[PDB]
């Protein structure tokens, strides 16, 4: 089952969460983690917000103290593994033996092929190195172009506007946050950013660029001092593909984190896994998944009687004055709206239902409602839809009653 | 690796192909096959053609002679397996131990929820039992309604017309054969069936039925003496799901046939696997996949130095006067047409290219061209597009030259 020594590839949140849980659960054998970035392990969400704005990396490091006696090989790239020999080949010339190999290599931003041979600054925002580069360009009154409608770009947009940067945004879809966001939320978020001065361009695609100007598929132009591309990510599953594991933009795993290769597991952004609400396999790119899937896989490795990963998906996004939380599915056969949807002091809750059962929820600036809604969601609650809409209802009381 | 005893669940083409290859490759340990149908193992393609027309099941049995010393438990359903205990629970009360478990349980026709409580004859066409039931209703001048635009229904359509049965067909898509068929082929096939008297209804959905009449989403009616539903299939992956394997309408496997559960493999229609041409995971529902994936998985189990499954997808469909063969992808950036596309003595070849490389081919009544085209496809050939179109070109010579 759990055979020593343990080797983990990748040193992001999923990896740290996994190795801390192994130790906490009682595994005392060797643990070695291989991390290609030459950085003390760190959390990524601040890179679009407080770090981008204030620049102190020592406020964003992950706490590894619950993971004693781990050798962290930082600035080292795993180049291949041999699943018959049970070895991993490292970029520094060394080889590591393993009893159990864990792939926690995350995902990397997709490049924009139309900006391939561009001669103006084009960045993505994934690493501390990216953030530092971008941050050095957030000069007040500079012109920033964001490509893509996802949350990371929108988080950057808010930070940039607060810094006095002019921000334009190009989105191929008809709405922002096309993945895992109710349309009601997406529409409101566009209204918010527009009111904050973001110049939004929907159903546009970047066709190329010429001397400091971006070209679009409608035949028009946008001039920018910098482009930040955020059109999604691709799983870092190359080692798994080469070694013969089942992969398709992500390594397929079950609820125990098992790949198709014996003694090899995977967790975090690199995985394609079952979403219990949809019953379909998806690559879940959330902070909560990285942490919770890592913990669950470790727990079951040390104690095989433990259940497999069972958590329902959720995330947050902090976009200026909007503290957004979203759980479960974006839609069902019914949406209930609690509160008014307004740019004047935004505060509201959405609830998605499917045949009476809660299958998703959204809170904007309403954290107190989010936790009980996640509990109701987890057990597939079917509350009175009238009470759910009635603003005199206490959802926290409901999650108990 | 290959640990005895071997137990296979399912006794269709994939299973038979797998067990014959184990024996041929030199494995002499126990093999037990569990098959829920109480039938000598048989091939399914004749069920829409020669069997449906002529009714002799002893002309469609699979040859199991290359699989000596196998116990076939026919008419027995595997109800669960315990992958820790390495046992399988059978419907007759017995339990089988395994060293290696192989899931070859295929797929079952999707039902039409709108015909759920229908009171007129509604069948699917998958088993010998189905075929016998349907065949007993192919009375000349009866009215048959086929639901779905796939090849099995179209094969039945031809057989029924030859028997003097009136045939109508309802298809939710704008074209027949929407999966894995070039549009040029799909359009021609519709022309053929229409000319043979099939009453085709495109972009229609069945909404229900009342006393011998089918209702559609355009608000209209079709009266039929029998409905045969062929709107696709769903993988029979329930045992795998219950036992904790990674599944999503099909069991995920790699090129060795490995599932996410150690000592458990899967092959055939039940699997979701990599299509090397698209590089994506798909459930491949072809006869050639069932046979060739089964052989490849068995070969590598007995001889681990053998390569994994590497075959590119292809199928045939016999639809009256049209002997159709299709390999690879339905489209690329270019289609080359060899010959005329005509209802007068149909004979033509299509070639699909992507940046000069052949990625797919179709032959209609042109078998001699199909084999060399499959060879060109397999090595990603990039022939002169002018020669490919030039009817004086010999493709067989090309596959060598
Ligand atoms: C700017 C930004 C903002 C974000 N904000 C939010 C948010 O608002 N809400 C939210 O839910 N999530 C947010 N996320 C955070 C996010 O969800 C987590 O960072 C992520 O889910 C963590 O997953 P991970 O540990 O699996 O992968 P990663 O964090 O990508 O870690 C994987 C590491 O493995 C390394 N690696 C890859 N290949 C190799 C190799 N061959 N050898 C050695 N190392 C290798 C990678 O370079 C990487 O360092 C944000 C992310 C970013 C970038
Ligand atoms: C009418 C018809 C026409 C066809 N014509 C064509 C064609 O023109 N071209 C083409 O390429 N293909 C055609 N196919 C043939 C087809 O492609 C093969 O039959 C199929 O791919 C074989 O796959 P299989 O062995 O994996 O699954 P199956 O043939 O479905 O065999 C699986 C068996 O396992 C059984 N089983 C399931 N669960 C259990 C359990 N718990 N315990 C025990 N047994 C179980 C199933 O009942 C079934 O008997 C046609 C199929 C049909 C039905």
């Amino acid at each position: 089952a759990l055979k020593a020594p343990v080797v983990v590839l990748g040193a992001g949140l999923a990896s740290v969460s996994f190795v801390a849980e192994l130790r906490q659960a009682g595994y005392q054998g060797l643990i070695t983690v291989v991390g290609d970035e030459a950085e003390r392990p760190y959390d990524r969400p601040p890179l679009s917000k407080d770090f981008m704005a204030h620049g102190d990396a020592e406020k964003i490091r992950l706490d590894c103290k619950r993971a004693p006696e781990v050798e962290w090989l930082l600035g080292v790239t795993a180049q291949s593994f041999d699943p018959q020999a049970h070895t991993v080949a490292l970029s520094d010339g060394r080889t590591l033996p393993y009893g159990t190999l864990v792939l926690a290599t995350g995902a990397a931003p997709r490049a924009l092929p139309t900006l391939q041979g561009a001669t103006m600054p084009v960045h993505t925002l994934r690493t501390l190195e990216d953030a530092r580069r971008i941050q050095a360009g957030l000069r007040p009154q500079s012109r920033l172009l964001i490509v893509g409608g996802g949350v990371i770009g929108l988080e950057l947009a808010a930070t940039a506007r607060t810094a006095g940067v002019h921000v334009s945004l190009v989105c191929t879809g008809p709405r922002l946050m096309s993945r895992a966001a109710p349309a009601t939320l997406a529409d409101f978020v566009a209204r918010y950013h527009a009111a904050q001065g973001v110049d939004l361009r929907f159903e546009r695609s970047v066709t190329g660029s010429v001397d400091g100007v971006v070209l679009l598929d409608d035949g028009t132009r946008i001039a920018a001092d910098m482009v930040v591309v955020g059109i999604g990510v691709l799983a870092n599953d190359a080692l798994a593909r080469a070694a013969g594991l089942a992969c398709d933009d992500g390594i397929f795993v079950d609820a125990y984190g098992r790949t198709t290769c014996p003694d090899v597991y995977a967790l975090g952004d690199v995985t394609r896994q079952r979403n219990p609400l949809s019953g379909r396999f998806e690559r879940i790119e959330t902070w909560s998944n990285a942490q919770n899937q890592g913990i669950a896989v470790a727990r079951h490795l040390v104690d095989p009687t433990a259940p497999g990963y069972a958590e329902l998906p959720w995330y947050w996004s902090d976009q200026g004055a909007l503290r957004i939380q979203v759980a479960g599915l974006a839609s069902g056969d019914e949406e209930i709206v609690r509160g008014e949807v307004s740019l004047d002091a935004p505060k509201f809750t959405l609830i998605e239902l499917q045949k009476g059962r809660i299958v998703g929820a959204t809170c904007v600036n309403n954290a107190r409602d989010f936790a009980p809604l996640r509990r109701l969601l987890a057990v597939g609650a079917k509350p009175d839809r009238a009470a759910l809409a009635d603003p005199a209802t206490d959802l926290r009381k409901l999650a108990a009653a």
